[PDB]
């Protein structure tokens, strides 16, 4: 899909945000949306069509796909890549908004964080961290951070047990494990960025 | 398929229109036409390849498939994102035909609703509003909102009942659980909004 | 296919037409292009992939699709399209050389329809709605408007009679309604166009 | 393929040339490289994969395929639009260089054919005109405009004689005949230009 | 792939080169760019999936593919079309260089090449010359410029000898000739305008 | 994937930067981001399904292609020229900073390296060796630079041994080879280009 949306939108903030909110966009940039496109986006190609298990009843492949998978880890990604863009962009309208009041009202006759846009910050750093940790919550308790060979699938219309084999195993374990320790560094850089931000308000 | 042209027009309304038309205008934008290229457009994918019945008989799975989907739901909500992006236009066609006439006729020697845009305005707004619900009361009245994994097919030429698999019934029930909540809110934003712009103009 | 060809040139007659010609171009935007890039193409994706007639005999699936289908509905709409599009053009091409030899001869020291304008445009219109009754009098009297689920082929070297099953009639007989009732419409906004352009003419 | 390489250089002749030129460039534009991208390159999609003959010998169905067909219709037709298109460029490169060399002469102190632009402008139109008479020639020689449903193949190593069935023969021999008629056409204008310019030439 | 890397930077050497040079990188540009992307990438497309050979041995099909073909001509040619256009690159480096060196120096109170400036060209043009004929002759020493459809494979793990069938022999050789000949006349178009520029040196 | 992200970054820093730093942005533009892009990325096409191995139980052929290929050569190199163009961002991050300062600085009433924008190019050009060196380090340790046409594989749930062949071994080779040799001449020019730097300022 086209990822041009966003980029007239996010460049017009990477205007007059601070330098850890410039290099958090620049990792946001450069790191997930580009190597969403180029490369992963690649891997999950022959997703179901290699999926096998060893049985001669039909439809069961189906059914232990579905059970084995509820969602591909693509579609996951990006919902969260939408989840944690949408709660900056407000920030961008607000002040969007204050300096349009500025011009309006100064002519009757730089930026400067002060009043509320403190507050807008804070909280929008606050659900940028709590959206974060939640989207990794829910990845660990559905799928844990690796994937075997092997699966046993125990659902009907198959008989007892079955034995599904997928396709790839390893990349998909090592891409996994990259895109962990992206948002890793990424809830660190965020969570440093706003204790640097309080510390220097406290001190001004 | 290209969404670059409605662009260059939805652009030029997000000049002069009220702020809960902006962030309405923001959430069409970034949660319909986004999403519907990325992901969700990748997994109707495999749509009629992966679908298999239990039988023998030659050409009965065509058959079962047409009478289980009507439509697939992707051209469902294209036509949905198409009608509710009509009634809309006429309201920037109005203000820019009397943008233009007032343009021409001060010369013989902002933005103010007066007269006649509070009519066009609130009968854009309830178009919308009957559009949104007529369309959730028809998907809702063919297709419910969860998809079992077996179906049951009853149609000529096959014999009596047979059973069909689908494929990702999961991943589908869960997008258009996305989509039904995204629709919701859409609908009550436009009725606070519509609520707060009468509720100015009776005080004024 | 890439249709930007037309709007570097469609674009440019959005300037100086009158507001029937603008709001038909207007739904021959966004109704017609817009529609055939984004959902309809895809329904034809797997048109003689998904198609199978229940015999033993090799080679008779490519003969009944032969003669059940002439041309896909796809083809014949941009055929349409190209048809209802060229005899417009010209209406621009005499307006603009009009336009650059008034700008020639006036230097030698708005728009209003005069002396052969109307003539250009009452042939330029009864050439459009002579086209849009002749393309679809053919498609009536070819195709008809419903598609049977089941086809019977009579046709060597198969033997006597044969029975063929299609792939999603009852989408595809929704687009065909689909389109012709935008077909429908926009031939009555042209006929009441020039209706009230030839009473205003009258009346002056 | 993309076609927006000649269009940068194509536009830039649409500034001095002719009105004839420029209605050619303009069926040349809007008929064949619209039509070439649009839908007459979907039909050529399942070539080979469709392609059929009735045995049970390996390998026979490539050359039975190979002697039906030396080249696909398509790529002739690019051959053809491309050796239309060289023998124009180099009229735009002439004015251009005699149009250089005029602002470089004139400060050391419109258009109109004279001299040697005649001779140019002749040349070119010629070998427009014989380069277009001989493609159709071997179109005819090798083709015909009718294609069988039906062919018998006689070639080694498949035994004695064996029958093909192709795909959809209806659809192809129509966009034959179409193609034909706009070369017909073109052709037709290109000679009604040449002797409109040599009336006027020698009439001045 | 996407061929609009070059083009932001042979279009800024169409500026000030010689007409030979503009001719050449002319024909550079609309007969080898323009067909790779069109047509003749087309034709490679199912490469290996017709590929058939008339055994009941598994696995044996891939090595008499490999034996056969070591590259693709495609990948050759694109690899010829990245050496012929490194060393012509570098002389517009050094003028951008000196015009840089020229328009810094001169502020300190047309193109004729002078000095250096023959020497970078004439070692530009005998680069382009060997790598045109290194290429050629490697492409004669490997392939030939003829494809039989029979091909007779020697290799292990195959039993002695087997035989193997191409898919569309005919229309590859044609273009195989055709880019030798465009190859042809590019070499034979630099060495006149060597010999051209090398007469008007010593004439002056 | 699309690669116009970096595009306008990397011609940003393609200012004001020093020869040998032109020549090396030339080198990873040209010969790097478009060849992967133009071939390359066809030739990994067919990479699961063309894969085989000569054996009758079901399922095996997915664990012998996982363990023979732990990822793809072109997901590798992707990220190796992630890694590379990361520690470059940074100069240009910290020369835009400083030059931001600068022109904050001087209005209260060129280019030369000074005081610490040596470090940060020192430690730059280090950071890019040591990572291509570990790159490079790693694809010896693990794959080697040559593939056999025939594999051993050894792996549960198959029996004791079995053999595997891969698709087109030799051209796959013939890019491992250019993909090494084009890394090698990156870091010889990067370290010849570090020493003349340094050179140049021990002489200034």
């Amino acid at each position: 899909g086209d990822w041009s949306a966003l980029g007239k939108l996010l460049d017009k903030v990477q205007a007059y945000s601070t330098a850890g909110g410039k290099v958090w966009l620049s990792v946001l940039f450069i790191f997930r949306i580009l190597l969403l496109g180029t490369a992963v986006e690649s891997a999950w190609g022959d997703e179901q069509s290699a999926f096998r298990c060893n049985t001669q009843q039909p439809g069961c492949e189906n059914v232990c796909y579905d059970k084995s998978f509820p969602i591909s880890h693509v579609r996951f990604w990006v919902l969260q890549i939408i989840f944690v863009s949408v709660p900056t962009l407000l920030y961008l309208a607000h002040v969007f908004y204050v300096m349009r009041k500025e011009e309006k009202l100064n002519k009757k006759e730089k930026v400067k964080m002060r009043g509320g846009l403190l507050r807008t910050y804070i909280i929008s750093i606050l659900f940028k961290s709590i959206f974060e940790v939640a989207f990794l919550l829910i990845q660990w308790y559905i799928y844990g951070f690796s994937l075997s060979a092997v699966y046993t699938c125990k659902r009907d219309p198959c008989p007892h047990q079955v034995d599904c084999f997928l396709s790839r195993p390893t990349e998909k374990t090592i891409f996994i494990i990259f895109m962990l320790v992206v948002s890793l560094v990424s809830l660190a850089l965020n969570i440093i960025e706003l204790f640097y931000v309080f510390f220097k308000g406290v001190k001004d």
